Order: C-alpha cells, then sequence, then structure tokens
C-alpha cells in the first residue's frame, strides 16, 4: 500500500535537501518535490528530518549474563530501538565450546523469531577453533548471512581466547569473507587485579573499573591490531572507550590497516564518578569497558569528529537495579554488565554531537547508519534514503527539547542510564520497510514484522 | 528543456543504485525508475555509471609560468576537463604584492569570462599580508566567492612567503572563514640545492627531482600543519607526494587538527624514472613537488583508502615539449614546471583505483566530486546526484578499455604525461546543468556557458 | 701476593690511558705509571688493552632442555667464557610451580658449587605468584643477592607465565627493589602456528623460525612495557632480535619508562638463512627468538649505537649438533632450543663492532660490562678498572686476526656457530680477582675457585 | 709543584671510589690510597666528593646585546664560574656579514685574554656561507680549535639564517668535522607576534613569552633535524625548553641520527609564572627561549633521566635589572635577553636532580662535565678524574645546605633568578690543572691563568 512522505528535509551520510518520498513495495520507488499518487496516505513532516533508520550493531537482548538474563528480550529491546530511531540490529549470538555452531545459530533464530518489531541479524561468537568449526563457518557464511564472527579478548573462563584462537579466526576471516569484532580488554590481568580487589575489600562497584585500567583496554587494542596486521585481515574493535584505544586504532589505520573502531553514547556522555554515586547507585552503570575519566570523552569525540572512530553502538544489556543488579552487593564482579541504552543512542548522538557542534547532519547519519550498514553487509538495502533501498525511515524533530527518563523510555527496565539527562530532538514516526513502527511517537507495530537479515561477504 | 537519463547505474559518494534521473531547471528534479514525461529528449544510459560531475580544485589555465604561458587558456582547458569527466574546476588566480587583489581577481575573471565549456571558480593567492590586503579580505568572501586563499612554501623570489605571511594568513582565514591551501616545499633549500646543482654543471631534467627531496616536502608540510594547529584554523595540503608529507598529514588528523591533503594521478602512477628517460625527454615530466621514488605511490594509495589523503587534484599546468617545455635545455631550472593532466584526472583513478581494488565506486566518487564540493563550498549545487542538484553528471562507461595517447587527448599539448597507458572506463557522455557538453564521446558545448561560482564560507 | 700489569692501555667504559695496575687484595690496589714494588710479578701488556673482566648476564649452563642437558655444565662453561675474556657470569636458576623457590636456588648452588672457574649469581625465574612466593622474595633478596627476577611470555606449557603474572611480579619488582627480565615472544600464537606447521609437514629446522614471525616478538616486548608502564617498575627485554622489538623498546625509554635492552652476537651476525643450509645442518642455529631477516642487524647495531639496546649477553645453552640437536629430526621442535656461545660473546662486539666503526672503545667496554654490572647490582665490585674494585681484568690483543672455529673453542659442543668466521682481537690473559684464569692463551684457573655472587636491590 | 688530595670520594661520569689523587704536572699522576711523597702539601677531602671540573658550553661573556653589554666579561665570569665549580666554558664568538671570520676570533682572544681566571674555548658564530666563509672554516679549524660552529633561527635581522644558511653549514661542519649548534625557534613568527603584541599595547615581560609558544620551538628544533637528517651531518640543539623541543629530538636519535640535546637550570626550575610576578621584576627572568609552564620541566628532568637530553648549560648573559634589564620599561622587546646563571649551573644539578631522585651521582658528573667534554673536542684533557686528564678538581661538600643569594653570588650582576632558593651541597675547592682557582670558598686565582683551549674535531 503506496506511501508518501512529503515536506521533510531528508538527510543522508551525504545530502542534504528537501524533497518527497514515495515508499512503494515496502522499498523508497523514487524522490522528488510535489509528488501524487492517488491513494498513497500521504505523511506529513513538515519541519522535520527524515533519516535512514539507525542501526544498532551493538546488541544483546535474550543474552544471558548470569544465573539471570536480560531484562529485554528480543521484543522490548525490538520496540525500545524501534522508537529510538534504530530500525535494524545486529544481536551476539554466543556460542558454547564442542558445541556445533549451527545450535546456537537456530537457538538465536528462536529467541527472535516472531517477536522482532524491526529488522535483525546475527554476530557469531568464537572461543575456539576446532576442525569442526572450521568447516562450519564457511555454511554459516553462505546459509543464515552471519559474515561478522565476534571474539572476547576479556572476561577469563567464559568468553575469552588466546592470541593464537584470535589469530586463526583472523585468518579464517579474511579467507572466508567474514569481519572479525573484538572485545579488547587484557582479560588475564583484569583478572588478577579483580581476585586482588576483593582479597583486600575492595568490592563496591566503582573496583568494577579501578580493576581495569585503559592501559589494558589499549594493550589488548593493539593486539588485536598487530595480530590483524600479521593476518592481513579486518578487525572492528567494539566500544572504543579511552584515549589509549583509539590511539591503537588510530595508528593502525595510519598503517593502511584494515582497522574499524566503534563506541557507544554512555562513553560520550557518562564517566566513571557516575560509579561513585553512592549506595549502590553505582552498579548501574556497570558495564565493560568500565566508564573512565571524564577526559576521555574529548578524544572519542574527536576520533569520531576525524574519523579514527567510525561507528556508535549502544551495546545494550539491560538488567533491572532492582533484583538483576543487586545480585553483586558485596561483590562487584557479581554485578551484571551491561546498561539499557539500546533507545537513546541515536538521540544522544544527535543532541550532544550534531546540535552541539561536533560530528555533522551527515556525519550523525553516516556513524550511526550508513558507515555500518557498509561494513556488516547490509547497505544499500540498510543505511540509505535511496531508490531501491528498503524503506526503513526515520521521521525526526531537531527541536524538542526533552528529558531522558526511565518515566518515559520503552525498554523493560526499572531504570535509564541518562536519567534526567536533557535532549534535544526526538523521533515522531519510525517505519521499517514502509510499514510504520512508531508513528507520532505511538507503537504501531507487530511482534514478528521485523524479519531476519542475511548479511554481505563483507563486499558488495 | 526538460530529460529523462533512463537505465543507468547511479553511483554517488554514498550510494549505487538503478534509477532514472528527471533533469528539469538545469538541476535534477526527480529520481525513480521508469520514469516518464511527454518531451524529455530521453537519454539511455544503459550499461553505464552516472557519476555526479568531476571537481578539479588544482588548475592554472592562462597562468604564466615564465616569458610563456600554460599552453591550454580557459576554453580548451574547460573542454579537456569536460571529454575528462569534469564539469566544475577551481583555478588559482596569482597575485602580485602591492597590487590590489580585486585587480588580479577581475584579470582572472577576463581569462575565464566567456570561454569556459564549464562552470569554475577561483582560489586566490597570497603573497603578502597588507593592511590594505586584511581590508580586501573580508570583501574578497562576500563579492566574488572566493572562500579559499592559497600560499607557496617553495618557488622562493616568485611566490614564496615566510611563516609569518602563512600564519597570519591562517588567522585571517579561521576569522574570516576561508580554507587555506599550501604548496609545501621548502623553497630555501630547494634553492641552495638548485644553485648549487648549476654550478656543478648538473643541468639534465632529474637534477630537478634530486634538487628537492621529499625530505623538503615533508619538512614543509609539517609546519603548515603545526602552525595551522597554533592559529586553530583549516590547512589543505596541495599535490601531497611523498610518504613523508603523508605521514604529517596523517599526524596532524590525529591530533583532531583541521587538516586535509590532496594528491594528483601522476604522483599515484609516475614516478622519478620518468625524468631520466633520456635525450629530453625527462622535462616532460618536470612539476613540483617532482616524482618520487615509485614505492610511494603505496602509500599514497593507502593515504586515499583510509583517508590521511581525501581528494584528487590534477595541478593542470600544460606546456608544449617543443616550444615551452625546451626553454630549459641546458639549465632545468629553466624548463616550465606543470603537466597536462586535466583531462585524464577522473578516468585514471577509476581504472587504477577503483578497477584495480584501491578505492570503491564510492570512494572514488568521494575523492573527484564530493569530498572536494564539499570541502570548496559548493556543496550541494555541485558534487552529487540529487534531488535540487545542478544536472552535473557524467555517463561513464566501466568496461571500454583503451589507451591514453596525445594523438586522442582534447588538451592544446604537443604531448600526455601518460602516453601509452592503458585505461579501462571512459566518459561518453558529460552534461553541465543540464546541458550536454560532450554527448557520445562528441564535444557538443559553447565557450561561455561555463558560469563563474561564488563559494561557501566554508560552512553550509 | 701483589701483582703488576704495566705498559697496557687502559679502558674503561669512559677512559682510554696508559698506565700500570697494582693489584693487591684481589683488588685493583692504585693506578698509575712506571710502578714498581719489590715482589710483584710484574706482567707486562705493552702493545695490548686492559679491560675490565666482561660480564655474560644471559647463561643456562647446567640447564636441562628436555630428557637432555646442555653439553656446557658450570665447569666447562666458566672455562670458556674466561677465555673468552668474561669473569663474572649471571646464570638463570629455573623454577617449578607449587615447588619452594628456596629448593631451586639450592639446586643451582650445587651445580656451581666448586665448579666454577670465575664468579657468578643467579636470575630468579618466576613461572607463578603465590603467597608462599611473596614470601620468599623478600628473603630471596636479602638472604641470596638474587635482585633480578625473569619471566617467560613464550614456552606455553613449559615457562610461560600470564599477563596478571607478569603484572604482579612488576609489582613485587617495583616494591622490593628487583629488575624484571622478560623473553619477550607471545607464546600462544607461536603455539598454533607450531601445531599447524607440524600438521603441515613442515618440520625442518627452518620452520623454527617461520613459525614465529618478529611481529610476535615486537608485540610481546609491547605488553611487558606497557605493562611495566602500569606497574611503574624496571624491565629488561632479554635477547631484542627484530627491529619491531627494537622499536617498541625504543618508545618506551623515549616515554621515560625505565626499560632496558640486550641482545646477542647471534643476532648481530647470523641471520635466518642460517636455518635452511641444508641437510640438518640448520638445527645447529635452532634457538629462540630465531633468526631473523639480515636486516635486522642494522637496526640492532644502530639501537647499540645510539642506546636503544645496551647490554650484550650470550644467551649460552649448547647441546651437541651430534646426539642432542639431533632430537629433532623430523619435528624441528624437537630441536633443544640454544647456541654455544658463552665464548665468543666479547670478541665478536669488539671485532664486529669497535674494529668496523660501530660502538666505540668505551661503548665497547660498557656494552659487555659496565652497563651490565650497574643494572644487575654488581657495580663497582665488577664492571670496571677502578681502585678498589675486583681485579678482574682481561689483557686483550686488539690486532691478532683469526677463526672461530669448533676445532679451537674450548665450550664442550662439538661444533660452534660462528666456525669459520674471521675475527679480529683476541683475549690473551684473563684475571679474575687479582687471580689468573687464563694466562698467555693458556688455562691456570681451578674449578671452585669462582664465587656465588649476592647482588644489590637494584640500588648502589 | 706535587699536591695530593686524601680522603675524598671520588666520583666520575662512571666511577664512584676513595682515593687519593697525586697531582703532578697540572694533571692526575696518580690514583690510589693512602699516597704519600714529601712535598705535597695533602690537601684533605674527608666528607666531601672529588669531580672533574664542570664543564660550561654555554657562555656569553663579554657580549654586546643592545646598546650595553653583559654585566659580567670575561673576568667576573671566570670567577663565578670557578666558585660555581665550573672550570672550563666555551663562550659564543659572534660573527658579522660581510666581515672575516678571523676578525672576530681574535676580538674575542682579546676579551679572553688575560683576564681567564680557568681555562676557556670558543664557539663561532655563522650568519652566512660564502666563498671566503668557507676557505676560512677549515682555517678556523686547524689554527683555533674551533670544532663547533653556531645557527641561529631565531632573533630575525639581528643573528638569524635560512634554512640554505643552516643546510650548507650542516654540509660544512660534516665535511669539516664541526657541530653545529642551534637556537632552535622560529624567529620569523615570533617576529609578527612581537609586532602585534606591541601593536596591541602588551608590553610587558610575561608577553616575551607569549609572544613565542613552544610551538615554535619545536617547529624549529624539527627543521634542525630533518635538515640535519638530510645533510647527514651532527646537530647540538642548545637550551632545550619545551616538550615539543624534546620530542623532536628524541625521535631524531631514535632514527640514529646524530643529534644532542642541551637544557639550563632555569628551565630545569623557573618557569613563565616568573615573568608575571610584577611591577617590573619580570625581566629578570626575561630570555630566550622564555620559560615554560611549571609542567614542561618534568618532561626535561626525564629527557635528562633517560637521555633523551645529555648536557647541561648556563646560557649565562648578565645584565644589571638596574640600568640593563630597564632599557625595555614599555617595550618587552627592548629588556636585553640573558640571565645570571653561569655560576650555580652545577650546584642546581646536583641538589635538584641528584639529591632528589633524578639523575644519578655519575649521570650528574656526565651531564656537567664528562659527556660536554667529549662532544666538544676537549677529552679527556678535560671532563674527567683519570691518571693523564687536567687536574681540573672540585671538592664539593654535598650537605652544606644553603639559600642562592645575590648577596652572596660571585657574578657582577645586581640580582640572581634563584634568589632565595635553598639548595644542597656546594664547591669547597676548586682547582684548574693542578692550581687552587677557589679554596675553602675563598678566591685564590689570578685572572690570566685560565689558557685558551683548541678542541679536537670533533673526533678522538
Ligand atoms: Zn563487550
Ligand atoms: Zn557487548
Ligand atoms: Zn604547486
Ligand atoms: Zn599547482
Ligand atoms: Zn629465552
Ligand atoms: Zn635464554
Ligand atoms: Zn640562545
Ligand atoms: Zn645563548
Amino acid at each position: 500500500m503506496t506511501k508518501i512522505i512529503k515536506n521533510g528535509t531528508i538527510v543522508t551520510a551525504t545530502d542534504t535537501y528537501e524533497a518527497h518520498l514515495l515508499i512503494k513495495d515496502g522499498k523508497i520507488a523514487m524522490i522528488g518535490q510535489n509528488l501524487e499518487e492517488k491513494g498513497a496516505e500521504v505523511i506529513d513532516a513538515k519541519g522535520c528530518y527524515v533519516f535512514p533508520g539507525g542501526i544498532d550493531p551493538h546488541t544483546h537482548l535474550d543474552m544471558p549474563l548470569g544465573g539471570t538474563v536480560t531484562k529485554d528480550d528480543f521484543e522490548s529491546g525490538t520496540i525500545a530501538a524501534a522508537f529510538g530511531g534504530t530500525t535494524t540490529i545486529i544481536d551476539f549470538c554466543l556460542t558454547n565450546k564442542g558445541e556445533p555452531l549451527k545450535k546456537a545459530i537456530e537457538t538465536w533464530h528462536n529467541k527472535a523469531n516472531g517477536k522482532a518489531v524491526i529488522d535483525y541479524g546475527f554476530h557469531l561468537m568464537i572461543s575456539e577453533i576446532t576442525d569442526d568449526v572450521l568447516e562450519e563457518l564457511p555454511k554459516v557464511l553462505e546459509e543464515e548471512g552471519i559474515t561478522s564472527l565476534k571474539v572476547f579478548m576479556a572476561y577469563k573462563n567464559v568468553f575469552q581466547a588466546d592470541d593464537g584462537t584470535l589469530y586463526c579466526t583472523l585468518l579464517a576471516a579474511k579467507e572466508l569473507g567474514a569481519l572479525v569484532m573484538v572485545h579488547a580488554e587484557n582479560g588475564d590481568v583484569i583478572d588478577y587485579l579483580t581476585k586482588k580487589a576483593l582479597a583486600d575489600g575492595n568490592t563496591d562497584p566503582i573496583y568494577h573499573a579501578l580493576t581495569r585500567p585503559p592501559e589494558l583496554e589499549g594493550e589488548a587494542t593493539g593486539r588485536a591490531c598487530q595480530l590483524t596486521e600479521l593476518a592481513g585481515s579486518q578487525l572492528y574493535v567494539v566500544h572504543v572507550t579511552c584515549a589509549q584505544a583509539v590511539e591503537k586504532i588510530a595508528e593502525a589505520r595510519n598503517k593502511g590497516l584494515d582497522v574499524w573502531g566503534e563506541t557507544c553514547p554512555q562513553y560520550l556522555v557518562l564517566d566513571q564518578s557516575y560509579l561513585e554515586k553512592p549506595n549502590f547507585e553505582g552498579a548501574k552503570y556497570v558495564w565493560s569497558p568500565p566508564l573512565r575519566e571524564k577526559w576521555h570523552q574529548e578524544v572519542l569525540w574527536n576520533a569520531l569528529k576525524n574519523g579514527q572512530l567510525q561507528t556508535l553502538g549502544s551495546d545494550q544489556c539491560s538488567f533491572d537495579f532492582k533484583g538483576q543488579k543487586e545480585l553483586g552487593r558485596g561483590d562487584f564482579t557479581k554485578i551484571p554488565n551491561g546498561g539499557p541504552i539500546i533507545e537513546d543512542r541515536v538521540s544522544i548522538l544527535f543532541s550532544e554531537g550534531v546540535k552541539k557542534g561536533r560530528i555533522t547532519l551527515n556525519q550523525f547519519v553516516d556513524i550511526v547508519s550508513t558507515r555500518i550498514a557498509k561494513l556488516f553487509g547490509l547497505f544499500p538495502k540498510k543505511g540509505t534514503i535511496v531508490v531501491g533501498s528498503d524503506a526503513d525511515l526515520v521521521i525526526f524533530d531537531p527541536n524538542i527539547e526533552r528529558v531522558i527518563s526511565a518515566e518515559t523510555h520503552h525498554m523493560a527496565v526499572d531504570y535509564n542510564a541518562f536519567e534526567g539527562m536533557k535532549v534535544t530532538g526526538e523521533p515522531v514516526s519510525v517505519l521499517c520497510r514502509g510499514e510504520f513502527v512508531v508513528r507520532d511517537k505511538q507503537f504501531v507495530g507487530k511482534p514478528g514484522y521485523g524479519q531476519y537479515l542475511k548479511r554481505a561477504k563483507y563486499g558488495t
């Protein structure tokens, strides 16, 4: 059923113009001004921007971190993201050793199946390279568009992998045509620090941060790079936090190495102090890598501005401060890591970035949608507003001033890391593939509408 | 008179899709598929790409380098560029000390007046900062869209300016909203080297290169940067040649400094040896900075690939090998510097870059058009294929294999620096503002059709 | 019994003068010219240099690497070094997990006890940091002058330690006042490479080198540094081989970090090719890190010249090519790592370094004796020729040209890695604490004369 | 007349031991303990260190900076340095264009002739490279031991030289065997800044500093280096002040380039604030490069600690705050640059450096004496305490606590830049070539005793 979004200001990763969009088969049929066609529902976007739906490449929805599981599942999370201006997510499908990869992949397909309000895809976790694994990978690429393999350098005895596993993954990746993602923190050192902290009675939420200094993020990020170099493949460092890390990634890209960096709003806006703010409130901000000192934020922004860092992810991993977060009272190491971010990701960048001088209206769209779609083989189906691309759009209001509050967010968590934060700009209507998911700040989608996405081989 | 370019594959700096373009007021009216409108001339672009016309920010047309002047004037040069897929050029309007800036600006306007086949703009040369100059600059910005002021760090006693001049220019620029361009070569050292070379009988074309080692390009590029930092303004290093230079620019951009780098095909494809190839043929390749050792080419390409360098210019400055180039027989320093490049710029990057694995079809468009339009305030009038933008298009054939030959080029020079070079891809139809300038590899424009362009203040 | 070494040219790490040395209580009593004292044995050193005995901080004598043990034990090895101009060695006392440190320390004291011809000390290996270990360390410092604790980043499942162990060692070290030494190679990656090499039939000696690329040495050296920085202690990288490694150490020292680098002759003179030279001869050159490509040698020398690297060790670990080396025929990983170097260390540096333009006669003395004595708390007892210091001297002939041959060396190995090598300069008389150990190229010492050395706390 | 300094603790750049020195022909005859010889004056040094007299390579004594001349001439200055523990100075012999070099050299010889209390040498200033200059240089080396040529990159229209002059000097130097010294500050930029400062009424002493930002010192230092590289010669950057400069010099030495850095106490202890401290007092601290922000001091010390910087000079250039300094009341640019430092140089480094943890008792001697003697061809005549070397000694008391005060200093200036500064350690007896110049903190020398020094060709 044809639609026409008129009088809006279109803003792609490159262009900024005024025109109307004629949506047809759930795709953009044509762009121009004063469009008309009997029967079109004609949506009015006056005084609004029309962005390509956002893409969150860093999602953890039905993921289990402890005896508990994320408060937000694939259903709530999808809706949240939908309100936040995000219309496509790529969640991390976790893997267990010895167990066949297609096992996990189906487990995840079930988690998402019929509950997604918007489209999604997966990243495959890798904790070991077995002959059995090597045999599946190629299949995992063709059947199941999983073209991005992930690796934890931290989280000893839980996700961590030795450099040998990382290295062979990089090769396999280069060979098969996949992008290696990496959680760059020196697990082995963080481990001793963690143990000693506890051994000395330091259990408060803040020791979560002090127990893992930025030096260890930088160090890890470096190895990932050096190895990626040796292997001659491609790297994508997730959630770049400290300056040290930004630096390593900068050097890499200078050498022509195919390395990419990503960050998350929480690291751009919040900081280490929030972990001290008080009683047990700290736990609300416990996630890895830990929030750093306020000063790193600049470095991140500049990196974003000049290109050292090129994508923004949420690292969405919700846990009620109530039941969940409290699991680690007299033990910080027992606080489930993760924050409720999938919803305010886009907004915050526009507000803190665009609206304040950092980033450009175009850089914005690139950092939150396009660049990502490209790196993860979703372009041009996703990531842009052009004839042929899916009608994943966001009718955004750039002037509405508001305050982020858990009293308003649509995530199933009992709190919001950006509570009380004033923000300029807000999504008004968000549609995925020609169909509204959120019209006039009101939900109108249906769980199951979202469909899985097989992704390009890191090629066209 | 309405037109429709159908069945082409549209390729912007971001998008790559299939659709038709409905050209209206010399601008792009609308994009979509199966477009129709009685009376439209309907152009067929099957099996072709449709790029935003190229923009050459580095042009020297009616410029005089010696007792002689460039073989190509604004008329021939414009046509050449037109055939080469370039529809907008920004020539360097030279300045004389003590003489009022508006004097030169009009001299240039005359050189271009009624001879341009495509649109153009100017860069204002600066050899000194006088109170009189400071008074004109602001006017030079508002009246006359000249928002890019240029400086030579080399060419002692001819264009060169001390760091004080460079520094105050950077300030003035930051203040007024202009981009400072720089020819980064250590003129004072190159000078002694030059003199000594001659004093020892080394007069062949090759000593033009040996007389100015890449160390001096890097050194100069560094000062420009360090000073740009101190001043807190914006830099744009023209024709980056050696690795050393690329490096300095890389460091700058890492520090968040607002520095930009540009290169030219000749430095990407040719190399120092050509200056030895033989008799006097060397002089055909004499230009500054000099061609370096083959190995720097990689560095350049990687810089282009990863973003250290972001724009491609021609540095067009033609001289017949016959009369002109020969002016410096027993004296290389008397060979007029400059090469016939304005025509094959775009093609070479597509062929050597895109077609061979370096750059992307999108990076290509960015490096040759978009990125440039943006940095020099011509976006979105120029630099892209979108509703509202000027209909500056290029219907390109990506498969036609051919050989660059002066026997075929459309420049008024008796030779071509890329003679015999095999190239893949070629412009078939090039239109500026809805009107064909070159249809089916045949010229159909009219000198004077091209119009001057007032450019943005380094802002929207 | 008083002695007088006259007519020699004294060369310390700083001075170069002509005088006589009056040796008294096994120490240098006084320096001056035309010395006399009834009853003094008066040794004549005309046309000779008098260097402070060399100090080899990298020794593995009675060490066991496999079902076998080093061909040279503390007795032969001591004599060898004695002939080589080395009068003090610091061997690496290996440690086993769970087993008390003082156990090993005594095991070693036994290996050396009554067999040493010259003085010696120990380095304590660390494979784990236990509460039990933390309790002994302080004692290990006071009782037993062991002030240098060593860590293997490679040799997985044999010596290797995680970064946590390395990090806590660095702290303990900073706290206790010890120097952390490190074998910087990424064991986990070398491991997979090793396994795969075999899995593909690559078993020749050369795969020992290819199985462990310099990238992995640099990578490892980097971590060691970064961690040393975090901990704020002191590092000493043993056997720096590749450029990558030299670079990391250079960066560290630039940052003011207290990092030190050491190299060995074999890496300064031999290279990767020797591992291909032929049949099974390759095995003669198998040791870790592996010999690199000829070009790294320069980097090493420059590092040595300018100070990036400051000490020369042998990494003495002999194995008869016959029985021992052959243990790894169809399996390179089974070739015992180590080379017969303790004897030609000093000579080679003088010849290849001093005599050829690299290093200085003074730098020489510093790199082979003084600098080492200082870093390992043996100064000024050892490492110099000055009133009060032990009479550890070497009467060297700087002109004697000769050829290193196993047919002449005094090591118990059936071969010599520098066989056929022409060398200028040779030790004529070597005395430890006033007593000759080697007079006129003839052995005159007695096993047991050498005494253990308790070393300074990395202090005065 | 034979002398014996007994019971002292000898401290060279390498050694630290207890012995007696038998001084003979004004040189050190022999070292040992319990020395005796009828008729020797036997000096007692119990509880004292005995250092090799200090060497100040950065002196400006009878130099004229304006219509005025340094308050301290070669006589007073010599005595001052003598009290300060310095026994050898190398003053900068200034040069005028067009005027023959030997003219200036004799002018200087006159300034020093019969007024020096200790030994001295000269540096030859170079403001231009003429054929006439090229002819003298070689003579200037053989006749007149002037083997160090100096160049100002700042002080436009007064001492400044273009890069061409600097470059050819570097070559000449490499060729002839001289060391090029450089005052690294970007004169052309400092110039505009200076002019503008005045044009805006900023005339206070502090604008002397703000008028020349550290970016300009680093920039300049970089060129000197890059050029020194191109030329392949040797550089020696005088008075390294900011971090930026230290960095450039660090990079240089990393590349193996033969570059050296020097600093001065005032930059190690004082800082920018002193220029604001108040009324006109600021002028007391006006010298170039200007004092920087307190934080650079660390960088300097670390550079000194790790070796990025290797020598300490005074940059002595006294001017009575009264008449002289006041010449620039309403104009800072008219304040004669230079500070009264030749006397407390050594002491301050011992106190602030040695006594406080930075530097070593040995590093101390190296940084203030030895390293310098070596770089400027005075070793081993000067710079060490060894048989054969001149008896230039300093009997130092390491515990005497005191306060530096113009009320006590022996310089002819009406003030002291370190007034009120508490310092530990003080010279008790200073003798040059076996003769006391200062015995028991009391002057006993005679102007004229000091003799000129022809220096080595940057060789043995
Ligand atoms: Zn993570
Ligand atoms: Zn995550
Ligand atoms: Zn140019
Ligand atoms: Zn040009
Ligand atoms: Zn080892
Ligand atoms: Zn070893
Ligand atoms: Zn100076
Ligand atoms: Zn000076």
